[PDB]
């Protein structure tokens, strides 16, 4: 699809965009500012690289990205190019989890895409090198490269080596009586959104090999930063652009890595948004097809025992992708940011170390199909997402326990946990527009497990859940309750039946009484009327569409 | 008006917001990350200050803001508080002037407001210290403080001392024959948007005294940065919030400083957007009233001879505001970020140095009324803005010469400059939605002057012009041509009459034929369908509304 968003270049030149301001004499004012920032007359002939970091001091996953940004600029200069560093904003989910600040989390991804797109277009930079952290910005930088279609490389900031979930669990164990206060003070990584997206983006071919597996402050991470300029100079010579690297086949390669590694359900939203940014289509059914074709082979947290550094020891992400390619699960002809295809990159990487117990064989997988399950039915007619380990059974049925927010659900389970036994808990009003921002909720699952109701109740929402309750936990239910979807018409006592085999969330209420409720339903007032969250409400699409905001 | 946008605090505490994550035991995961970034147990009791810089390496007006940000964090720590630095994006108009990159300029102001609002809300910071550059971001930081209504101080980065307009003029003089190529290479400050907004925001009371007049890399600028934490600690003790400082009277104080200093017409858009962010109203008529009440007394560029450093020598901005206050033009009871009122701040500042020839007396002003004129009429029924020196006469009439963009106007004046003689030049399709982004255009005025047609033709647009042509130059014409306003119905040969006395832009075409054209008019297709500029088209209001996007 023809994506018209950003300026076009004014053929074998390496400064196709920066020559708009460095070569014409009518742009003498642009050259004077470039002379002011330190560019010589010979510098005006070189390509200009926009170096976009997501550095801020309020998160361990971003506090050291300015160091990486400085090494990237040095590598760009060593490649004979000009480096212009700029920095965008970012928020920490570990800080805001459990508060209204989570309403600002998911929208920051689209804010970051708009930020990099804005600077790259106004300053006429030729290429981009983005450095996101081990938080959840990553897809935002890829979305910006897709809009611009200028050569770019994503440098993952790296995952912090092990010493947040243990610190979040501390309050539950303290209240339950497992640990004391002192043990709680002492407590105060795996395949979550950060490691899922980094590994998927590398499998997508938009990050250099080993980028997703090298730890944060490993000396090799700085070495990767100083080499990004060399690879990007090659991409400018070939004019290998993001829309040449992000194809339906590379999109499937990223989906394969998510299913094989047990990636987060947030990858559904992010990969759909990334696919839309290059004019491609990616539906929930595409995820079910890849899920039913790729087995779970990865004994990593939260589902398993190991973390990302353990992957790094046994050969890193390229060793894992080499194994999947040898099993015929990935398309190796896809071009990458190395100037070569995926198979040419993987042909000369050390295989998984002998005797590794992280990556299971095809003979003995953790699960024969993928963890991601797309569920529809009467209550989620437009789709929903759930993480299924295969060990919880195929069915669950029970009366509905409906809550209009995460807060009222936590006050009920605290005051009467036994009234939750055998129920299908519905936390609605948490979607992209009703939240707003579609917040991620970790406390509902933890409170259910701390009450001893892990396998004795289900959990549905039009928002997002972080962890699993060893039962049935479903999110992304579309249409959301704010939009008048069936999830907004459920009443207490309604018998809800989840069928994993049929991939349906159904209600015993007849479709005629369901339509009777719909005719009487009025939309609740928006929780905000100003600010960035109100613009999100005015712009965001549904969860099944990746919550894109620019369509 | 009740502005509901950002989270509310969970009374005499100084950490009203950060205590949401530092004090509850259910937020143990938030405290672990805070321990990871270096906070001790005693640090969890202190207020948390969000330090938002607009640093990037591609502009002289922002390349040194990281140094200021580091000094601000040191001052915050010296005041016994915690400082969290984060950085947002920003674009340079001097780089993108004359290119399609200017379409991304004005929208970056609203992008910056969304950026700071996002970080402050998710991280639960108690206060803010923003450091914008001598580009045009400044109102964006104030808009974010108004949405949050948490104590905040704006630290102006400072204006660069004199060695861009001379570099932009170089091509015109080279083509005309005034200078050669070598003289042009050698060439490759005043009251423009940066100095206008900084001085207006200081007069508004949201910047410490002398902030707008101290040069960029003056040693006193670092001293101001290290003192912002002390003043903000006082604002937290008084709980003096932006909506206590930004009032209808302080809004008028900023408007008075714009009229007295001959500020840019962009201050109309920015001050309206700032007023909306605190739930207040500010119309174009309010600007005409202040304009007709405050005389132009300021011999500064581009209208005069001197620059901002000359103001700094004769006493800086506080000396100018003290003079206006003594003439009874400003309300001195307005609270400021110093914990005191404007009059208490100005009572003990050195007056204008004896013998200064920059600030004219009330007896001999440069202009008896303000430079800003609000024009309406048949062609701008919803308003328009123009800068009037008072020396160009009251009337202009001529046949219309219509262009659907800046590019087609420059190709015509280059090929046939004499066909412009005596015409009313109309460059339409450059508004907030038709541009898109409402770009600023400097080349139309320069090409008209270089052709010797400065006083022999007029200039109208639904976008923005930067400089004056010594004639009649009008922008912000509402409704814009994309919205089907009368500016989009003008045909070549239409007699347009500008009447400054009546404040009207009228056409000789009867209102019946005007409505005949309107019934046949169809909206042109949007120039983009994806990206941040398409979200701008979906969100932006009219120019008379300040081009706000969150309503
Ligand atoms: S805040 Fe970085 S992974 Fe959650
Ligand atoms: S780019 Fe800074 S004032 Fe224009």
């Amino acid at each position: 699809q023809s994506v018209t968003a950003d300026p076009s270049p004014p053929t074998n030149k390496l400064n196709k965009y920066s020559s708009r301001i460095t070569e014409p004499k009518s742009q003498g004012g642009s050259q004077a500012i470039l002379h002011g920032v330190g560019l010589s007359d010979d510098d005006l002939l070189k390509p200009q690289i926009g170096i976009s970091s997501v550095w801020y001091e309020g998160n361990t996953c971003n506090m050291h990205l300015l160091k990486l940004s400085e090494a990237v600029k040095e590598g760009v200069e060593n490649a004979g190019m000009v480096g212009f560093r700029f920095n965008t904003i970012g928020v920490s989910d570990a800080i805001s989890m459990g508060t209204r600040g989570m309403c600002f989390s998911l929208q920051s991804r689209d804010l970051i895409a708009d930020s990099i797109e804005t600077v790259m277009s106004a300053q006429w930079y030729d290429g981009n090198i983005s450095i996101p952290g081990c938080d959840k910005n990553m897809p935002g930088t890829i979305m910006a490269m897709g809009r611009l279609n200028r050569p770019g490389i994503m440098v993952y900031g790296g995952t912090i080596k092990p010493g947040f979930v243990s610190a979040f669990q501390s309050y539950g164990e303290f209240v339950s009586g497992s640990i004391s206060d002192e043990q709680r003070k002492t407590v105060l990584g795996g395949m979550y959104t950060a490691n899922t997206m980094a590994s998927a983006i590398e499998a997508m071919g938009m990050s250099l090999p080993y980028s997703s597996s090298i730890p944060a402050e490993d000396p090799l991470k700085l070495d990767e930063c100083r080499l990004a300029g060399k690879y990007l100079l090659e991409l400018l010579k070939m004019d290998l652009k993001p829309r040449d690297i992000i194809t339906p086949k590379s999109l499937r390669n990223a989906m394969v890595s998510v299913m094989a590694l047990g990636g987060s359900t947030n990858a559904v939203l992010h990969l759909i948004a990334i696919a839309r940014s290059v004019g491609l289509e990616l539906t929930l059914d595409d995820f079910q097809k890849v899920s039913d074709a790729v087995p779970f082979l990865a004994d990593l947290k939260p589902s398993g025992k190991y973390v990302m550094e353990d992957i790094h020891k046994i050969g890193g992400t390229p060793a894992v992708l080499r194994y999947l390619l040898e099993l015929g699960l990935m398309d190796g002809d896809c071009m990458t940011v190395t100037g070569q295809t995926l198979a040419q990159n993987l042909e000369n990487v050390p295989s998984l170390t002998e005797g590794q117990e992280i990556i299971r064989p095809l003979s003995n997988p953790i699960k024969e199909t993928g963890h991601i399950q797309i569920l529809r039915g009467d209550l989620a007619p437009d789709g929903s997402v759930a993480k299924i380990t295969g060990k919880e059974g195929l069915y669950f049925s029970g009366p509905a326990l409906v809550f209009e927010g995460e807060e009222s659900m936590l006050a009920a389970i605290s005051a009467d946990p036994m009234s939750f036994k055998g129920t299908v808990v519905v936390i609605r009003g948490e979607g992209p527009k009703g939240g707003p921002g579609m917040p991620e909720m970790l406390t509902p699952t933890s409170a259910i497990m701390g009450a001893g109701l892990g396998k004795e109740c289900a959990l549905l929402t039009d928002g997002r859940f972080s962890g699993g309750s060893h039962g049935f936990v479903v999110g992304h239910i579309c249409p959301e309750a704010q939009e008048g979807g069936p999830i907004g018409l459920i009443k207490n006592g309604d018998i809800i039946t989840i069928d994993i085999g049929a991939a349906r969330i159904d209600t015993q209420v007849s479709p005629e009484e369901m339509n009777d409720r719909r005719k009487k339903w009025t939309a609740p007032a928006y929780k905000v009327n100003r600010g960035v969250l109100y613009k999100y409400i005015k712009n965001v699409q549904s969860a099944s569409d990746g919550c894109v905001t620019d369509e």
